[PDB]
C-alpha cells in the first residue's frame, strides 16, 4: 500500500532557474538511467523473489527511488518556473511540452519498459540492479559536472550518493547468496568449452589467460 | 574490418520442424537478452574504452556474440524449413512475416537499442554487460527446458555455457581494475548519508544491518 | 514523500491459477489504460498545477492507482505461481519472460510513455485524465468478461468501480472551473469559422444543426 | 474511397522562411497532439461506432483534420524551401532528413500509433476525442506564441479554432447520450465503494466532499 | 483538401467472421507493409517532390492507398463483428482492444512512422516506393494463401494487383528519369572504388564480374 | 563464424573534433539509413534466400557494411574525443550519453529493426536493398555537404560510392531473375485491374498513359 507525505526527503534550493539544463535533467526522470527506472525494476522484481529478505530490501529501494523521482521532479519545476518568456526556455522542449517535468529524456524520447533489466532468477535480478545503479551514477556525474548551481549540484550529488548505497546494498544481498564473484548461477551445467576464449578480433589479461582460460589465438 | 567464413560454429542439428518453438527461440536472436544486444553492447563500448586490453576483450566477445546470433538464427531457419501448411506454422509470426530469423523477439516487438545499457566509465561498461549476460543465461535455460529435440538443447546448452564463461571473462577484468567487489567509481566523493538504509517498506540482512548499515526503522 | 505498507488494500483470493488470463491482465500493468500509465500522469501533471486544491487531488488519486498497480500485480503473480510446467503456461509469455508480472501489455509491448496525455492548462490534464479513466474502465471491463474465477472477477470489479469514482472527481475537479461542458480554454480566441460543420464524408445531429452550427452540405 | 483535390483550405502565407520554427511546428504534423492523430483517432472510431449519426461525425472530422494535416504540411514545406545554407536551417534536422514535413515531431520522435487512444464503447471515444482535442489546442496555442510572422499566426489560429469546434462536436454528442457530465457508462455496476475518497496524499473540493464524496483523511 | 465518399473502391464480402484471420489482416492496416505506410509515405514525398508530374502522381496513388485502407478496415471489421463470445474471438487481441481495425499489426505492435522511407531526392523516393510495393504484395500473398473464404481472397487479389500496378507506375516514373536501370544519382562525384566487389564472406554472378566489377577474391 | 581485424576498409583522418558534426553522423550509425540498417538487412534475409548466388552477394555485402559501420564509429569517436569542455560538445548528446558512437539516431532515437524491409521473396527483399541503399547515398551526400573539415569529407565520399556500387549489384541481381524493369512477381495471377491508373488527385506521364495504362480521368 502506497502513502505519501507531500515535501520531499531534501529540499528544493536552486539558483536563478536554468531550463536548458531542466532538460539535461529529464534524463534522470524519463530517461533510461532514471529514477523511474530504477523504481519500476526493483519494485517489478519483488513480485517474483520469493525470499522474503530481499523481496523487502528492493521494495525498501524501490520506494526510495519513488522520493528521488519526486526530488529529480521538483529541480525540473524549479529550473522552468517563471522562465517562459525567456529565449533559453524557447529553445527547450518545455516550450512546446509545457513546464514542469515529463517522462522523457533529454533527447524527448518517451520513457520505455525495454529500459527494464528483470526476470527469473534473483541473482540476474541483482546483477541487474547493480548495473543500472552504475548508469544512474555515471548520468549524475554528468549532470554534475554540467549544473547551473551550487544548490542543485549538491542535491544531485546526495541523489548520487544513495545510488553507491543501493550499489552496496545489492552487492551484498548477493553476497548472502555466495554469488557476488561466483559467475554461475540458475541449473543448466555448462559443456567442457566453459574455459574457453576465442582472439576472433586481432593482447593479453586474465580474462583470456592461465588459470582461468585457454587461450586460442588462431580460430 | 569484418570477415565471414559461411560455416558456422557448431553445424545445426535439430529433429522434426517445430515452428512455435522457433519463435519463442527468437528472444535469442532479435530479443532484448538475445545475440545482437550482446555483441551491439559489447562493440559499441569498445569505442569509448581506453584500455587497450579490455577494449580488444569487447571485440574478441563481440565477433563471437555475432557467431551465435548467426547459430540462433539458423536454428530458427532450420525449425521452419518446408513446413508452411502445417497448422503449428501458420499460428506463428512466420506465416506473414516468411520463414527464417527476423529481428523482432518472440512477442513480435522489433529489437530496439533501448535494450543496451552503455556508456562513459568503464566499470559501468562490465558492470552492464555482466548484468546482461545474466538476462542472457536465464533466457537459454527457459528456452532449454522448452525445447522440442535433444540436437536443439545441445547447441542451447553450448550457447548458455558461453555465457558463463563471457561472465568470468568480464568478472576477471572488473576485478583487475579492483571494482569487482568495490561498490565505488566515478570522480563524485560521497557524502554523509552513505551508509544508511531507510526503512521504507522487519526483514534484515548484511544490505540492511551493521556493520556496513546503520538502520532507520521509521523515517 | 513516497511510504509504503506491504500489504494491498483489498487481499489476493484466485481460484485455480489461470496463466493465460494473467497475460491478459497485464493490459492493466503494463498496458495503456493500465495502471502505470494513470498513477504516472496524474502524478507528473501535479508538478505544473498551479491550483493547490487541484495538484492534491491528482496528488491522492495518483497514489491510489500505484495501490492498485500494486493489486493487479499481485493477481498476476497468484495467476503464474507453481504452475510453470503446466501446457498453459508455456503458451503464455511467462514462459520466456518468468513468473510475475511484466511493465508489459498482453501483446509483449513494453509500456512506454507515449501512453501519457499531459501539459499545459489544467484544463486539458482533466480532460485527459477523464479519457484514461474511461479507457481504464473499458478495458477492465473486458478483462471482467474474461476473468477465470469470482475472487478474480470481484477484485477487478472493484478496481473497475474505483475507475468511475475517479472519473467523477475529475468531473467535478473541472466543474469548479466552469470548464465542465465549457469546450473554450486557453488564451487564443477563435474566428468567424468555429460554429462550422463541413459534411467531407458523404446524417444530421445535434453536432452539425442549429444553434450550434452553421452546416456546410458541401464543400 | 477518398478524394483529393490540390487547393489546400486556406493557401500558405508567410514571411521569411523560418526552418528552426518549422521543427516545432512538426508537433502538428507527426506530434502526439497533431492532426494525423487526430485523423487516424476519429477514423479507426468509425469502425466500431455503431450510431450511424456520430460514425458520420467522426469521419467527417477526421476528413477536416486530414486537411488540416495537409495545411501544416504546407506550412512545414515553405519554411524549409530555398534556405538549406542557412545556418538556422542547418540547426534543423531538415538537414539530415530533407526540406519539408516528416512524420517526426519537434524532438525527432517518430509518429507512433501509441498516440491514438480509441476503443470498445462510444462513450470512451468521444472523451479520448475530447481529450485529444484540448491537446492539440495547446500546443497550437504554444506554436502561436512562438510564430515567426503574422501570416503564420493567423492560418495557426484558424486551426486552433477548429479544434474548439470540434470539442463542442464531440460535446454535444456525448451529450446526446447523456453521458457528457454521467461519470457512468458500460455494462458493469458499481459496488460499495464509489462514492469514497482516500487521502492518499487538508486541501478539499467538490471532488474531495460533500454531497458527491465520503472524505477518508487517514487509510 | 481531403473528400470522403462512403462506399470503398468495391464491394467488400466475406464468409463467416473469421477474428483469428482479422488479426492477421492488421498487418495490411497497422503493420509495416500496410496501407497506412504506403499512402503517408506516398503522401509526405509530394510535399518536397519538384517534378509537378512525379508529384501528382504520388498524389494520386496516396489516394488509392488510402481508399485501399478503407477496405482493409472493413474487412477487419466484417470478420470481427457479432462474435464476442466465440472463443476464437478471445484467442485475439480485440478481446481487450475491441471489435474492428486498430492501428497496429498482426502481432500487436503499434504502427510507427519508422517504417516509412523517405526524404531528399524524388530518385531515393521512388526506389523507397518500389520497395514499400513489394512489401505490400509480399504480404497480400501470404494472406491470400490463409485465406478463410472465397470473398476475402477475391478482395485481397484485387489489392495485390493493385500494388503490381503501383509498381508499374513507380518504375514507368524511375524509368522517365533514367534511373530504373542507372544506380547513380545525387550530386556527389563517385571515387576510384566504385566498380570493385569484396569477398568478404567465404560463388560468382553478375554483381561480381567483368564487365562491370573488378573482382576482389581475397581480402 | 564472424571473424576482425582490427583496421578499418582504409584510414580514418578528420581535423580539429567537431562533435556537433558527429551528432549528425549518427544517422550512419544508429539511425535509418545506417549502416546497422543495411548490415542487418542483408545479413537476415541471408538466412531465406534459396538462390545461393544471390545469398552470397547479401553476406558478400552485410560483411562490407559492418566494416562500414566500424569506420563510421571511428570517425564519431574521433570527433567526440578529448574536447569534453568545449561548449560545443555540451550542446550535444554526448554531454550526458558518453563520448563515442552511440546506436541511435541524430535526433536521439534509438535503433530500431522496424527501419529494416525484408522478408519472404528474394524480389521483395532485392528491392528493398536498392532502396535502402539509395537511403544511404542520400544521408551521406548530405552529411558531405555539412562537412566540416577534408578529411572527412573525403571518407564519406568513399562511403557513399560504395553505395552506388552496392545499388549496382543488387540491380545485377534483380535484372538476373528479369525483375529489375518486370513489376510483376510472386505466385498470384493478377486481376483485370492491373493496368488501370485513377486520377484521385486534381497531370500526365508515362505512369498513367498508353501503351502501359487505361487511364481514369475523373473516378
Ligand atoms: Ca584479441
Ligand atoms: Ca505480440
Ligand atoms: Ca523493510
Ligand atoms: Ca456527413
Ligand atoms: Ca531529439
Ligand atoms: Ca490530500
Ligand atoms: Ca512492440
Ligand atoms: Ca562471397
Ligand atoms: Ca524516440
Ligand atoms: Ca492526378
Ligand atoms: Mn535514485
Ligand atoms: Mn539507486
Ligand atoms: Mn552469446
Ligand atoms: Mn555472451
Ligand atoms: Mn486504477
Ligand atoms: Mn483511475
Ligand atoms: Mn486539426
Ligand atoms: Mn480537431
Ligand atoms: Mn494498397
Ligand atoms: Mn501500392
Ligand atoms: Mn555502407
Ligand atoms: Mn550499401
Amino acid at each position: 500500500m502506497f502513502f505519501h507525505k507531500k515535501e520531499p526527503i531534501h529540499v528544493v534550493n536552486i539558483g536563478e532557474a536554468n531550463p536548458r539544463f531542466a532538460q539535461l535533467l529529464l534524463e534522470q526522470f524519463g530517461g533510461a538511467t532514471g529514477e523511474l527506472s530504477a523504481a519500476l525494476q526493483y519494485w517489478v522484481q519483488s513480485f517474483h523473489v520469493e525470499n522474503a529478505g530481499i523481496k523487502d530490501m528492493l521494495q525498501d529501494i524501490a520506494i526510495e527511488e519513488f522520493s528521488h523521482l519526486e526530488m529529480v521532479g521538483k529541480l525540473i519545476e524549479a529550473h522552468t518556473k517563471n522562465v517562459d518568456q525567456t529565449e533559453a526556455y524557447k529553445s527547450t522542449l518545455f516550450a512546446v511540452r509545457g513546464m514542469g517535468p515529463h517522462f522523457l529524456d533529454s533527447q524527448g524520447n518517451a520513457w520505455t519498459a525495454s529500459y527494464l533489466n528483470e526476470g527469473g532468477d534473483v541473482v540476474r535480478d541483482l546483477r541487474a540492479n547493480i548495473a543500472a545503479e552504475a548508469g544512474a551514477r555515471q548520468t549524475y556525474e554528468e549532470l554534475i559536472k554540467l549544473s547551473p548551481d551550487e544548490g542543485t549540484k549538491q542535491t544531485l550529488v546526495h541523489l548520487l550518493t544513495r545510488e553507491i548505497s543501493h550499489t552496496q546494498m545489492f552487492m551484498k544481498a548477493l553476497d548472502s547468496l555466495g554469488k557476488l564473484t561466483d559467475p554461475f548461477f540458475g541449473n543448466v551445467q555448462p559443456d567442457e568449452t566453459v574455459a574457453l576464449y576465442y582472439n576472433l578480433s586481432s593482447e593479453r589479461g586474465p580474462w583470456n589467460s592461465e588459470p582461468a582460460f585457454k587461450y586460442v589465438a588462431n580460430p
